[PDB]
């Protein structure tokens, strides 16, 4: 298991010895050290090493992973890259310490291998209708509140706050912001079993189109909300969902 600070600590270094570089022998070594950085920066990367520290993930603890070392973004090359930089930087390394450290960093090859994957994907990430829906949300429910209670009002409310919806609205915006917080990973189990999120999500879309069609309401904010649940990228971020809720054991 691939620990936190290591990532970081080959984070700080891996930069360092990329300077102490300029043109000559280094239009490589560097441009390879780059990606290297910018990978283990990258937002994406950062959750990966949170997920598979927290929930101890393994290829063998974990073997469903196994079909993303397949398809578009798999043996792209990245492997060799990160192998053979030990090698590289062996000469211009001038510590015992952080020598032996590297060749023991450069677990992760299959890391970072599922991050060039996942980010292959992503980049195919559809739009996010707006990026608070969770705020959204929440003024939604202080208008409904402060209205006569209807049986849909009372019903939606109640859906608008369980620990499930809430989750996939807050998911929702960190994803949709690029902003990643260890936070936002805990609150994965809290969005619960697939179907029955995809199923409150839907009976969610009925109470709020029905609220809307009985003129009593009005807002765009209903029509906003039923847009965002219905958004081509917020059924995105539950298919992924399905996909980690298999692979590992989350609840």
């Amino acid at each position: 298991p691939v620990r936190k600070q290591d990532t970081q600590r080959a984070l700080h270094l891996l930069e360092e010895y990329r300077s102490k570089l300029s043109q000559t022998e280094d239009r490589q070594l560097r441009s390879s050290i780059e990606r290297v950085i910018n990978i283990f920066q990258s937002n994406l990367f950062q959750a990966l090493i949170d997920i598979q520290e927290f929930y101890e993930v393994t290829l063998l603890d974990n073997p469903k992973l196994e079909v993303l070392f397949q398809g578009p973004g798999s043996d792209t090359g990245l492997y060799e890259l990160l192998a053979a930089l030990p090698a590289q930087l062996q000469p211009h390394v001038d510590s015992q310490e952080d020598l032996t450290f590297l060749w023991d960093m450069f677990s992760l090859h299959s890391l970072v291998k599922i991050h060039e994957k996942l980010h292959y994907y992503e980049k195919q990430s559809p739009v996010p209708i707006l990026h608070g829906a969770a705020a959204l949300a929440d003024d939604l429910a202080e208008e409904l509140q402060n209205k006569p209670l209807n049986s849909e009002i009372r019903e939606l409310l109640k859906l608008l706050s369980k620990p499930n919806v809430k989750a996939l609205l807050s998911v929702h915006d960190t994803v949709a912001q690029k902003n990643y917080d260890l936070e936002v990973l805990f609150q994965g189990p809290a969005l619960g079993e697939p179907v029955r999120l995809e199923r409150d999500i839907c009976r969610a879309i009925e109470l709020l189109e029905k609220l809307q069609r009985s003129g009593e309401v009005p807002p765009q904010k209903l029509q906003a909300l039923q847009r965002v649940l219905q958004s081509e990228f917020c059924n995105a971020v539950r298919e992924v969902y399905e996909h980690v809720y298999e692979t590992v054991d989350i609840s």
